[PDB]
C-alpha cells in the first residue's frame, strides 16, 4: 500500500513543480535601448608608410548607428582612407598580386581578394614592386592589421539602458522592465542590484570572463539575454526578469575564416567636379539583446486532461 | 445518470472548443512597409537666442531612413545644429558646467552630461558667464527642448501599406496579407474595413485614444500587432489576419529618465580643408510591427492522446 | 487478441515517430553574414532624353549598407539625380499634372503621386508642355522605368557566407553552423555539399526556379531557410541544420501595387552655400534569413503522461 501513497506524492509534485496546471504563451517583445558616453582618442598610426598623429573625440553621434531592431553597435577601431577617386592605378602588393610581367594577370580575371577589375599592364607601385593596375578607387586600400592599442580602449567604460516591453498576447498582459518608482542612479551587478538595467561594457565583458582589450582588437558579437518567468495567477503572481551574458562570436577563429565583426563604411563627397569617398574599416562589437519568457494561467482544460492522464496510474496501483 | 452525459458534453465542448485535435504551430514572418505621403515645415526657431525662419518641404528621402527589418522610422522634430568643428571650446552652462574659478572643475573629469572632456580653463562664454571649455566639436550643441508646436504636425496625414507574409513550416503553408483582386484604394477602420493594410497614422494614434500633437514633442514607440489564427483543414478553413495597435512607450515618463524616443543623427562634410558635421536631434515615432499567429491541421496522434487522456473521466464516472 | 498486440504497436510507433518522450524548446539565434565580391557597370542611359555613359565599379562599400538585424540587402538598379535645391519648379508631365489653365490645378493640393507643394501657376516646362510648380527639389526626379539590362547583371555571381548561433536556452545548449575543422573553399550544393554555407545568388535564385535577370529589373525578396532538428539526448545526438530558399515576393503583381522592392536614398552635400541632395532610387533583392529549430531532451515527465494516457487504450482493448 505503500506505492498508493508514492504514486500520489509523485504526481502532486510533478504538478507543483512543472507547472503543468499553467498554459504556457509565446513572448512578443519590443527593445529600447540607450548608449552614453563619450571617449578620446590619442595616437599614431602608420599610413603607407607614413607616421600621423590621431587626436580627437568621440561622442554619441559618432560610435553608433541608428538602432537595427533589438540590437545596438559600438564603435570599437577603425582603419580611414581617404580621397579615393574611381580610376585605374595599382593595388596593394600581396602574394597573389605581385607580377613581373605582363602575362602575369589576365585583364577582366576578378580575384576574390581585391577591390576592382584589372586591366593587364604590371607597372611599378612603390619601391620597383612590379603590379597590375586595377579599375577602382585609387589609392587602392592598404591591407593592414588594426593597430594593437584599441583606439576606444575607453568605450569599456560606456552605460547602456535597456527598457524591454514584453506582451503575452494569449492572455491580457503587457508589461515593461523598469517599474515605476525604482532608482535610476545605480549599475548593474548580479548581486548588489539584478534589476537595475544600466549595463556597464566593463562588467557585461568581464562577467563572461573575456578581457575587453583583446576582443576590442577586432571586435565580436555580445549577447545579453533578458529572461521572464512570469505567473499570471492571483496567487503567487510575479513576473520579473533575468540578466545574462554569452560570447555569440566563436572566439576560436580559422586561418581559412577571419575573427572579428568588421565591415567597410562609406561616406562620399564630391569636391573639384570629382566624386571622391571615405570609406572606413570598421572593428566594433554588435550587441544582440535576446529576450525570452513564458506566462501561464488557470486554465481548466489543460488541469482536466493532467489529471485524467494521471488517473490511469491510480488505476494501476490497484491493478498491480 | 445525468453525470454519465454531462462529462460527455464536457469533452465534446472543450474539444470543439479549444481545438485540441490541431496539432499547433509557431510562425515564420517578413514584413514589407512603406511610407508614402509629404510634408511642409513653415515656423520661427530660437537658436543661440537669434530668430530664424524655417520654411521647406520633406518627402521620402527626408522623413525615414532604410527600412530596420520588422519595423519603420518617421521623422517628428529636430533640433539642428551647424558647422562643429574639433576644438576646445566652452560648453552650455548648467548648473554643473557654471564655474566660478578654474579649480571648480578639474581636467579630464568626463560627468555624463556633456559632449568632450574640460581643460580646466574656466573662460568667458556668453553674457559674463564662465564656464570650462572642454575638448569637443564647437559650436556646442545649446541644450533645449523640442518646439511647442511639432515641426512636423502634418506627419499625422502619412499613409503606411504593409505586406506581411507568414509561413507555417511544420505543415505546407505560406501565404500572404493582401489577397489577389482586393482594392487597394481604401482607407482602414476596424467596422468599415478591416482587411484593408493602409494605416493611417492620425488613424492609428486616435485609436489607442492618444491625441497625436502630444505626443509628436518627443515621439515614442508604436505596435501595430497581426493576429493569424488560421485553420489548415480542409473543412471549415479559413486564415485570415486581424490588426490592433497600442503605445509600447510607457507615456508615464520619470525625472531621472526621459520621455519619448531621440537619438543624435550625424552628417559629416568637409570644407576649407577642415571637418566639421551637421549632427540633429531627432525625434520620431518609430513603428514596430508584432506580427503572430497559429496554425494546426489534423494530426491523428494530438487526437488519440486526448480521447485516452478523456478515457478516464468516462470510467471514473462509472467509479463514483 | 489481435489488437491487444495491435494497440502496442500503434502506440510504440507513435511514441519512436513524433517523439513524445522529448520536451521541444524554442529557438534563440543570432545571424552573421558577409557578402563578397565585385561588379563593373558599363552601359548608356537616357536621362532627361539627353544619352549618357555609366562606367565604373561597385565594391563592397558601394551595394550594400550595414546588416540590419537577420537580413542583408544587395544592389541591383539604380535611377540617380544629381543637383537638386529646395524652390519651386514645374514636376513632372504626367496625367494628372498636366494643365491647360492655373484653375486647373489648386494651390495647396497634395496628389499623393507627387513630390512637393503645387503653388497654382501652369508654366511650361519643356516643349510647350505647361504644368503648375511646386516647391521641392530641384529639378524633380524624372519618373521613369529601370533600365532593361539591368546595371548590376553581374551581382549574381556574389557569394555569401553565413554563420549561424543558435541556443535552446531551456537546456545548456548553444550551437553554431561551422563546425571546426571544415573546409571553406567550397560553394553550397544540395547533393554536392549542404553544409558549406558559402551561398551563390545566381545558384539561390536558380534552385527556386526563378531567372535572375527578370527579377534583377524591380528586384525582390530573397528567403533562405536554415532549418534545426536536435536530439539532445546521449544516444542519437546529433544537431546538424539544413538549408532551403523560396521567394518571399509575390510575383503576381498588381495593377494597382508595384512589383520589386525599391526604396529611394538620400545623400546631402552643401555646396556654393546651397543645399542640395543627390538621392538615388534603388532596387535591390533585400534577403531574409529565416532561421527555425527544435531541440528536446529525455524529462521524464512528459513519458510519464503519455505512458499514463495510452494506458487507456491497453484498458479499452479489453474492455471491447
Ligand atoms: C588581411 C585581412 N584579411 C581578411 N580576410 N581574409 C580572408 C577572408 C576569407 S573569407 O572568410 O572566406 O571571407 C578567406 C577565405 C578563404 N577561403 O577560400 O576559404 C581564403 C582566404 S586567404 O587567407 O587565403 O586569402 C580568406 C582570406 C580581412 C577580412 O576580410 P576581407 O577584408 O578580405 O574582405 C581583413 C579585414 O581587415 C584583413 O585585414
Ligand atoms: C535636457 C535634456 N536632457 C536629456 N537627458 N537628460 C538626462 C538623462 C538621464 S538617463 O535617462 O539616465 O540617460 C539622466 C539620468 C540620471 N540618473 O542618474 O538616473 C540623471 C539625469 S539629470 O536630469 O540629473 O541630468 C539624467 C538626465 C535628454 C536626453 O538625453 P541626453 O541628451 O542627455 O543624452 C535631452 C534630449 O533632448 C535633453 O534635451
Ligand atoms: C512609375 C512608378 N510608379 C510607382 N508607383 N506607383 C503607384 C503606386 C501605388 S501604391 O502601391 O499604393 O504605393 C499606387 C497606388 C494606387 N492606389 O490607390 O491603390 C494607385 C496608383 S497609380 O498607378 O494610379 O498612380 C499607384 C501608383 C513607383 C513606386 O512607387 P512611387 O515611386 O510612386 O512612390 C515607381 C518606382 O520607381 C515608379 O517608377
Ligand atoms: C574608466 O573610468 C575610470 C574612472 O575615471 C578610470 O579610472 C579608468 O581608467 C577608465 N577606463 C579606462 C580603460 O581608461
Ligand atoms: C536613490 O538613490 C539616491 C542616491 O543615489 C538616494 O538618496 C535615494 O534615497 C534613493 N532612492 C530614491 C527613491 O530616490
Ligand atoms: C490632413 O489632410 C487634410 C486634408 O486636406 C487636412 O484637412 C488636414 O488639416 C491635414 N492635417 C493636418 C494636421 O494639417
Ligand atoms: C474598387 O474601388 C473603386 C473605386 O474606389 C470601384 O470603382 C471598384 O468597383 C472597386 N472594386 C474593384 C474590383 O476595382
Ligand atoms: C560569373 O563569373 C563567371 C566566371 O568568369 C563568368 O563566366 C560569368 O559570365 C559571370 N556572370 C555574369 C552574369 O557575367
Ligand atoms: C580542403 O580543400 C583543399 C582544396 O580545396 C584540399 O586540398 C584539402 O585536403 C581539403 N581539406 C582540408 C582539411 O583542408
Amino acid at each position: 500500500w505503500i506505492f498508493h501513497a508514492l504514486v500520489f506524492s509523485y504526481i502532486s509534485f510533478a504538478l507543483i513543480s512543472d507547472k503543468r496546471y499553467q498554459k504556457k504563451e509565446p513572448l512578443i517583445s519590443s527593445v529600447h535601448t540607450k548608449v552614453k558616453g563619450i571617449a578620446e582618442v590619442k595616437a599614431e598610426i602608420l599610413e603607407n608608410g607614413m607616421k600621423k598623429m590621431v587626436s580627437g573625440v568621440f561622442d554619441t553621434a559618432d560610435y553608433t548607428f541608428p538602432l537595427q531592431g533589438n540590437s545596438f553597435f559600438v564603435m570599437t577601431n577603425f582603419i580611414k582612407t581617404e580621397g579615393q577617386q574611381q580610376g585605374l592605378c595599382p593595388d596593394f602588393p600581396t602574394a597573389r598580386t605581385i607580377c613581373s610581367s605582363d602575362r602575369g594577370c589576365k585583364k577582366g580575371r576578378m580575384d576574390p581578394q581585391s577591390k576592382g577589375i584589372q586591366t593587364g599592364r604590371c607597372v611599378v607601385y612603390k619601391e620597383r614592386l612590379k603590379t597590375c593596375e586595377v579599375s577602382a578607387w585609387c589609392p587602392i586600400e592598404e591591407v593592414k592589421d588594426a593597430p594593437r592599442p584599441a583606439l576606444l580602449n575607453s568605450a569599456e567604460n560606456f552605460t547602456v539602458l535597456i527598457k524591454n516591453n514584453i506582451d503575452f498576447p494569449g492572455h491580457n498582459y503587457t508589461t515593461r522592465n523598469i517599474l515605476p518608482g525604482v532608482n535610476i542612479t545605480c549599475t548593474f551587478h548580479k548581486t548588489q542590484n539584478p534589476q537595475c538595467p544600466i549595463f556597464r561594457l566593463g562588467d557585461i565583458f568581464q562577467e563572461t570572463g573575456d578581457s575587453f582589450s583583446d576582443v576590442a582588437i577586432q571586435g565580436g558579437i555580445m549577447g545579453i539575454e533578458i529572461y521572464w518567468d512570469c505567473n499570471l495567477d492571483g496567487w503567487f503572481h510575479h513576473c520579473r526578469p533575468k540578466y545574462s551574458f554569452r560570447r555569440l562570436d566563436d572566439k576560436t577563429t580559422s586561418e581559412s575564416l577571419y575573427p572579428g565583426y568588421n565591415f567597410r563604411y562609406a561616406k562620399y563627397y564630391k569636391e573639384n567636379n570629382v566624386e571622391k569617398r571615405t570609406l572606413i574599416k570598421v572593428f566594433g562589437i554588435r550587441f544582440d539583446i535576446l529576450v525570452f519568457g513564458t506566462g501561464g494561467k488557470f486554465n481548466v482544460i489543460q488541469l482536466a486532461v493532467y489529471i485524467g492522464s494521471v488517473i490511469s496510474y491510480f488505476g494501476l496501483a490497484t491493478v498491480f
